[PDB]
């Protein structure tokens, strides 16, 4: 009865599950969109056909298809992101995590995840939405959308490939949620957006689409940006990549209506067999099907939107990790390995220059060697490291969302910034690679309050101030409670650019999170290139 | 007796002079060419005819013709680097002082002045060689040369103002010392030359210089090497620059012949009064007329000479000042007054660095204001005063002289670094122009062992120890004395690249002398403005 809900496309049945020493109910695996399946495949998502009966939803969904990580296998710290279900073009569900008793009308919660556009799912173990439900009494929805060629294929002009298919896709979700989610318990006017890295890039993207900003009232960004460097292409070059791609399989390359019918007829697994064949340069960080700046889903240009305050105005929260790069360089980098302390030569240093900032001219790599090189200590494997480690972070991740806060707060109704820098105590993955991209997750999810997890009393307490900080700025705008004599996350101001660190001591507040260095790539280094 | 000394030029009767509770004698105003007058205005000189009778050397000469600083009227610490004597073109003299009783064979130490070409005098108190060649039993000479238009009036291709005839002044005051120091008990075989700023520009100059080469033994540089910036232009910036004069003077431009003619027929103050009208550009620590890199004097450009290792391989001491350009800041650019503590706007950094790097294009000027900003703290007043003075000192002369120390040592027999960074008790000038540039010499001319100075007594040990070095490297080519327990000031090597600081404290050895801020202006600033 309690896990039976009428909704406008049909009758639902959900799960009790338990959560610590309670339960809650999961409606788990909704159909949101019609299965982008057969001639439907790159096209937009067409709402889901109201059905009959009883939708059975007690258990996942199926997984998008998608490039699965096999660099360590049998290692806990990579797999637990690859897919945990089958894949299946068929995978446009969400899944909703319900407080018991059934609330009247509570905030609601949306989770974007994340994978660079080309990977993720809403149902891995680390995305468990049933401890952030229970503990801070949410409506906790998590929803999937297509990735890779799949989700992004651009062939702009077309009508049957368009180009950003799946955000579209999150757009449909987010409709069902203001359309449905009411008969859940949740308020659909107090919905909050939050996704991590391709997740957070894309909650960015739908803040400044104008056919997205009525379906969510707020917004987290964790460790992404709509203006990052990975985050999209212009059509000339989602045309590129979508030409490489029918050349690997040997399409027909005369018209888009031969290429997308080559494309149609071959199974998932040839389009992600040759996926990364089409990036332009030898590259980390950069992936092959992303976002395109097509006109319609985003009107103009990202930076003249970010100028000109075209974009939703709303209260944001949104920060990065100490160390985003570590991730990029132990899959990408010469000389970084798993098992060893990946202390960096000078040569292997400065193939990694190249390899992170691929667009840049001679010159360009100059001033990014001399901006993060110690010539009092050049050959220190260590600086080395974590100067390479620093210079992927700064570029792909927390200079661009610098230069995205400074722009939204001109407009904006409340930005509160954080950074996160405490690595976990049961971290499987090396010391050199510090607080990993992704890695502040499992503490927004409320993992650390599960014992068997191996957390510290502090980590656990440290999970419980994230949580409540993101629901309380879910419910209110603000993530700091009224009346509490805890210390207070201050706004984020223009004049003052304070933010906080999020660890396991006292809060501390500081301002100008990494400003020497993102005037250098915000600034600096744009009018170098270009002027060369 | 003691006081005559016949040479190859005739006799010469010097003075005998007191200097601590001591005399030596003193040999002032010797000629050492015929005076550059009248038809001999900018014309190479020539030997000094041989005199019959007695040549008084009690006195000292006339300064050479030139601009006289007036910033400060009656301020001590601009007024002792004017003229002391009547100016006249009639200027080629040198002064020895000679040890009591007169040595056989003993080391020769021969002092350049420096004034940015454009200025200087052999006669100032500072430059007073009585207590260094009573200290260190050394003969020491100071030589003149004439500066400003007058010696480096550069019209190349005509025989009248060929350029570079002022080093031509210093050169045959060289030659003048090998032909007959020996009569004063000098050894001709162990000369060392040493200046300071220009002087030590010049310097470094003899060495590149195959007619100056074989004048000397070895060479210490002070605050000047021949690769600064401002130090030489071409020949096409030398004759624009000639021409200029000639425009503010009302003269025939049509030809050398012409031009020369009209010069010559102006008096010396209007060539004065109008040579800082010829400048480029809107700078500091620029001047007008300085050596030309002719084909002659310098046979190629002064990088190929430094990188074929087309120069004297002999011994070298040389070394910077902490604040180097805190003396050009204060004469030159807007918010800095002898008065105040200076501390400089936003606005006021931004004019400096425009005065500082003239030939700087916009993309260069953001890349130098972008190393020398803290922005976390971009309107600390102090922090962008120090910066600009940091600016200019690295721009100016230690970035070039850690250049020139880098290739000579790869050739050279022995080089000897030091950075002087005490402040003097007694100094006249604010403290936040720090370490002066010129406020070393009086160290090295001993002047902290006269009582009635002020100085302290840790200064005079200073002194003391500076005057010993000094002298030891002209004698053996290395400023240790072997056998003692002092602690040793290193060798600079390329491989260690050690230095010594030059103050009241014990004695510290360090390394890569200001190496972040020299790759910078050596090799990525100009790498930058030529692809630009
Ligand atoms: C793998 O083999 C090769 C790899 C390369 C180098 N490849 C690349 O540079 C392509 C690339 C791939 N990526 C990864 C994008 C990030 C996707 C995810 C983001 C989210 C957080 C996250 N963090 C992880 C951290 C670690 Cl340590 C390990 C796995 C992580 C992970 N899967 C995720 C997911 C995906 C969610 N960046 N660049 C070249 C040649 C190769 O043969
Ligand atoms: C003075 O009026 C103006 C001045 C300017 C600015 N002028 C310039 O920038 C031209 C310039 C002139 N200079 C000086 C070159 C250095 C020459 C001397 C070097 C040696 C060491 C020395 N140090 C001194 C330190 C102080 Cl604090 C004061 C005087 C010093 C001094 N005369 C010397 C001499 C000269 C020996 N650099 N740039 C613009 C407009 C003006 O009306
Ligand atoms: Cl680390
Ligand atoms: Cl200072």
């Amino acid at each position: 009865s309690e896990l039976l809900v009428n909704t406008k496309s049909g009758k639902v049945m959900g799960t009790r599950v338990p959560v610590l020493s309670s339960h809650i109910s999961a409606f788990l695996g909704i159909p949101f969109a019609e299965p982008p399946v057969g001639n439907m495949r790159f096209r937009r998502p067409e709402p889901k056909k109201p059905w009959s009966g009883v939708w059975n939803a007690s258990t996942y969904p199926n997984n998008c298809q998608q490039y699965v990580d096999e660099q360590f296998p049998g290692f806990s710290g990579s797999e637990m992101w690859n897919p945990n279900r089958e894949m299946s073009e068929d995978c446009l569900y969400l899944n909703i995590w319900v407080p018991s008793p059934r609330p009247k009308s509570t905030t609601v919660m949306v989770w974007i995840y994340g994978g660079g556009f080309y990977s993720g799912s809403s149902t891995l173990d680390v995305y468990n939405g049933k401890y952030l439900a229970y503990t801070e009494e949410v409506v906790l929805v998590s929803l999937s959308y297509r990735v890779g060629a799949f989700g992004f294929l651009a062939l702009h002009g077309s009508q049957e490939a368009p180009g950003n298919v799946g955000l579209l896709d999150q757009r449909m979700a987010l409709q069902w949620v203001h359309d449905n989610i009411q008969f859940f318990g949740g308020d659909p006017k107090t919905v909050t957006i939050f996704g991590e890295s391709a997740g957070g890039a894309s909650v960015g993207m739908h803040i400044l689409s104008p056919g997205s900003r009525d379906l969510f009232r707020r917004a987290i960004l964790q460790s992404g940006s709509p203006n990052c460097p990975w985050a999209s292409v212009s059509v000339a070059e989602g045309r590129r990549r979508a030409v490489e791609l029918g050349r690997n399989l040997n399409c027909n390359l005369n018209s888009d209506e031969e290429l997308i019918h080559c494309l149609r007829e071959k199974k998932p697994q040839e389009l992600i067999d040759v996926e990364w064949n089409v990036l332009p340069f030898d590259s980390i960080f950069r992936f092959s099907f992303v976002p395109v700046i097509d006109g319609e889903f985003f009107p103009t240009s990202l930076e003249s939107m970010l100028n000109s305050g075209n974009f939703k105005k709303t209260q944001i929260l949104l920060g990065v990790n100490k160390d985003e790069g570590s991730f990029f360089l132990l899959y990408g980098a010469p000389g970084f390995s798993k098992d060893s302390e990946s202390k960096i030569s000078r040569e292997d240093f400065m193939s990694g220059v190249k390899l992170s900032v691929p667009h840049a001219n001679d010159l360009g790599l100059d001033a990014v060697t001399l901006q993060y090189t110690d010539w009092m200590d050049d050959n220190n494997g260590i600086k080395n490291r974590d100067g390479l480690d620093d210079i992927v972070g700064d570029h792909n991740v927390i200079c661009p969302l610098m230069h995205f806060v400074n722009k939204y707060t001109k407009f904006g109704n409340g930005t509160y910034l954080y950074f996160f820098n405490h690595r976990a105590s049961n971290l499987v993955w090396p010391e050199w690679m510090g607080v990993i991209h992704g890695y502040e997750i499992e503490f927004v999810f409320g993992l650390p309050l599960v014992k068997e997890l191996n957390y510290t009393a502090e980590e656990e307490a440290l999970s419980r101030r994230i949580m409540h900080y993101w629901a309380t700025f879910a419910k209110t705008g603000n993530p700091n409670e009224p009346h509490s004599q805890e210390s207070k996350w201050p706004l984020f101001t223009t004049k003052e650019q304070k933010f906080i660190d999020l660890n396991t001591e006292p809060m501390k507040v500081h301002q100008r999170l990494r400003v020497q260095m993102c005037v250098f790539w915000n600034q600096f280094l744009p009018k170098l290139l270009n002027a060369t």
